[PDB]
């Protein structure tokens, strides 16, 4: 008969048994505190609550630098090519009657910014309630909400600035902000598309294609190419007016992943405190189940938007069944979460997430409690 | 004087004659039960909530299958070429002085998976509410409400993870999951780009092009052809962690739409309930207004981004004037609104929509009532 | 000890010390009226509440007319080519042993559409509240509340059919509607794009890229070119369907804005009413901070994803540091705002901003007050 559920988050009230509402707008950049010694209509309870701006976390993949350059043709005329060392080349032989050959080169390379491919967007708010004595801090997820016995603090908002598959550029001290590209090179790089010319760590370049035709033209020939000669970033900078900008604040760079506050003030979200001086809440995930978590095995990638697949052994005690999440994290931060029903003693659930770094060791986690380890990932792009 | 609306889904509530307010963020993938014996401060009233996960309907126009295949090059020397069978080719011919002819043909195809066009996204829980002995379930969409005489439901929450114009990509035995393409080529297919060989319906090709040229090179010439060899399919294999997946749970594919539960659990909404024991809820949207539908003409195509366009003779009676919607809708799920002030007597109203298939026909919808029949639309990419 | 802050749209109440509420989802292309009188459990308070239909703001780049056109290839033998006068042409000359040349040049152009480059996308409504003989009316953003002493009504939505970059092309006597492109060509056109061939300003093309080559073929020689032949326009109206139509309804187009109804109504939003006869609500934004605005300075660029930042000089008296938003304006419609906490005394404050054009001022604004007078921005494209 009982059929315990943890995955809401919130409240039930009389609405005759409440004490005070707030319900407003607040711009996303801005913190917003509140004060007040609550009444009875001799006793007092201090009420403190104190909302930080919103930050954003974003799971991405460092694609490393972006470079310009400049594309050089030349003529020569068995026995290596002139330019044989320069790791971006086309050529064409012309022989018969030894050759007689073309070549392109890119050379006067230059590193103007580094690039990150976005995995995953999260924003969220710190959120810290005082209601007498008691005092709890947490990180609050856009469209969840804070539960406490005399406290609930929803966040509900929406932005649409970035998304999965962006690709966001930084030019250079980072902080102050960068650009989005929407349609950086993946699977065809040509010399001039955005991300054409790249460095993924420093050494080794991932060199464009060069689809055009070479052409030799009384005495020695003349090497021509009918393609374009123009780099991407020169095309992107002719048109820069055409993409995207966005400000940062109080950056954090770690390995696969960045985190800052926009200082867009445009931009809002929706927040409502509930608060019942007396009797408490009653929280719509209360349960008396009891959760054990070890890590089974692992599938996929790190730094991948095709993810990887985390395998637990879950077992459950002191309810028949249990309807709950599991999550994939480490060092709290989580990278994907299963909904699922357990029932009493052992279950295998299986947790697709995306994100992390090499160091990352995904553990399994009901809750604010984690397996004893974590198993790492694979790396993307082998 | 008076001017009926029934396009708020709603109700108006005196806060001191309400008993009951569930408020909370549910996981997406989670279903949620509410059981409580309702009393009076000798007689009970049984409230039970069920809400079901989150489902997911997408319109979508089926692209048939992409293939692999290889990129073959052959040289010959009135009369066909060797490899004038192949559907996918591309030639040169150099003569006089018959020709001496270079080819190029696509060979070992091989389908790889099955792509969708995603023409429109919703979201949606179904809710089912009993308030005693009465008991009403309704599929909800997202950012709507279910709205009863004791229970009101609001859901409101957003999902930004496929966007209109995506391609799905399946692989396999669908269900599991696919891949999102932001940039699956549509007006441009070169040999190469995600979806460049495409079979629309089993039979037929749709071949890419081949950028490059053909070249000419004390015996028999030998032709070369300059642009790239690899196709798109062994093009994003070589970056696919450049690419994002989804996964599914209990899909269900129709003609032209696809319906599934995504069990990323990261996802959550927002559930509102309130419950009024004793004096009912004022309806936003009650009236006395009547409506008579029929379809008139239809313009447009199924299974296209560009849409439909249903033209409905549509009678109020009852009521000077009525501000409403009216619906293009057909089995149960509906493709487009107007929102329209009637007038007394006939109206004519246009309702723009997208979606469907072959087999569809769309029908003049007010609320849950529709004409007795609907128009087929036009095939797409005739 | 105080800390002012009006970022906080919104309203403190004690639920027993409210009135009313209306809590609904209303479709978006709708209006909604809700009339009442507030009587005492002999004095009476006439309640009127308009909330109108949604618009959207629309802060653009116009792009000029996209153009049709044949792509006509001729072979020509110091001196001209015949076809010198084509403003978009490409040619190679086989000379020596004078030259002999091969040309490429557009004819046949016919502006097919006007497009549009999407910087900012903001939606709203216009609400109107009478509570007595009080009436106020403001245009409320999608995720902002009206805020007043009896009556707070609170709007929570989200849209995703357009995203910034789209670019919206309209093909005739604009409203009806429009196509969105979201790979409209940018930093590469080639033929063949969508947005291949473009006229900025009436005059001067900016005009694709020919990617393709040239060759010459007991008489005189003829040229071919190999690469593609068929006009963006011509390729995207052969699969006109993969691509995304809108409508529109009231349109009004200014210097780099659009705003119009969307007349889709499968689209709706959230809309919260709450009222207190008696007691005012705590306006959780009440201060008695008092700021001066002027501008110092401004750089970047109106017409741009890249935008341009405003510098204001801030005067705070009445508090010691106060906790709001500066925006940068031009006659009612706001570009940017920052999130400051302000000292008392001057401040120095940056706003970043986009949109405009080349008649806007930009202006320092807090609230409802600006600055006398506004900074041009410069020109984009440049
Ligand atoms: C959720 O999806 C993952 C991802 O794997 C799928 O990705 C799709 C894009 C598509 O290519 C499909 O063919 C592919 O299976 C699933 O994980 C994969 O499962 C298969 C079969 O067990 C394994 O062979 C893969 O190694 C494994 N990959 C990873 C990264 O885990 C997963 O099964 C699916 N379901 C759940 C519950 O996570
Ligand atoms: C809503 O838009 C449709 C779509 O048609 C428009 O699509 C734009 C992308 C653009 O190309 C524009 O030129 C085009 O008209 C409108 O329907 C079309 O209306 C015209 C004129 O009556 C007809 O000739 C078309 O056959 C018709 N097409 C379809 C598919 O219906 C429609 O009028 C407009 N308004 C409403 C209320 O639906
Ligand atoms: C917010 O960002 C703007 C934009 O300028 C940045 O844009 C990024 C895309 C990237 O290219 C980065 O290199 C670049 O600085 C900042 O404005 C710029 O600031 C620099 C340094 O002071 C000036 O040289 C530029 O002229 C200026 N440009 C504009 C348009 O204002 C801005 O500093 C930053 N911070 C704030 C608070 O607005
Ligand atoms: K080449
Ligand atoms: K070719
Ligand atoms: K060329
Ligand atoms: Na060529």
């Amino acid at each position: 008969t009982p059929v315990w559920n943890d995955n809401a988050h919130g409240v039930g009230s009389v609405p005759m048994h409440t004490d005070l509402e707030l319900d407003f707008s607040l711009t996303s950049s801005s913190k917003y505190t509140y004060r007040r010694k609550l009444t009875n209509p001799a006793q007092s309870i201090d009420l403190h609550i104190e909302i930080e701006e919103q930050t954003i976390g974003v799971d991405v993949h460092a694609l490393g630098h972006w470079f310009d350059g400049r594309l050089n043709l030349k003529t020569s005329f068995k026995y290596e090519y002139p330019w044989h060392t320069a790791k971006c080349h086309y050529e064409r032989d012309y022989q018969y009657e030894g050759c007689t050959a073309c070549g392109l080169y890119l050379d006067q390379l230059k590193p103007v910014g580094s690039a990150y491919k976005i995995i995953t967007i999260r924003y969220s708010r710190r959120v810290c309630v005082q209601f007498g004595e008691e005092n709890l801090c947490k990180i609050i997820d856009m469209n969840d909400c804070f539960v406490s016995r005399h406290v609930k603090v929803c966040i509900i908002g929406t932005v649409s600035k970035f998304s999965q598959g962006d690709t966001l550029l930084f030019f250079g001290p980072l902080e102050g902000g960068g650009l989005i590209f929407k349609h950086w090179c993946t699977s065809t790089c040509q010399f001039g598309d955005p991300g054409d010319i790249m460095s993924p760590r420093d050494k080794g370049f991932l060199c464009p294609e060069f689809p055009g035709s070479f052409r030799k033209k009384a005495t020695t020939p003349i090497c021509e190419y009918d393609g374009n000669m123009v780099s991407g970033y020169k095309k992107v900078m002719a048109t820069i007016d055409s993409f995207q900008s966005f400000n940062t604040s109080t950056m954090h760079f770690t390995d696969e992943r960045i985190e800052w506050k926009d200082p867009d003030g445009m931009l809002r979200d929706h927040i409502n405190i509930l608060v019942t001086k007396d009797i408490d809440f009653d929280n719509l995930g209360e349960n008396p189940c009891k959760i054990g978590l070890q890590t089974s095995s692992i599938e996929g990638a790190w730094g991948s938007g095709v993810g990887f697949t985390l395998t637990c052994l879950v077992s459950l005690t002191e309810c028949p069944t249990f309807l709950t999440s599991i999550k994939a994290c480490d060092k709290a931060i989580c990278y994907g979460a299963e909904s699922v029903t357990l029932t009493r003693g052992q279950n295998t659930v299986k947790v697709s997430g995306k994100g992390g770094h090499s160091g990352s060791t995904f553990r399994c986690c009901h809750g604010e409690d984690c397996s004893q380890i974590g198993l790492h990932a694979a790396a993307p792009h082998l």
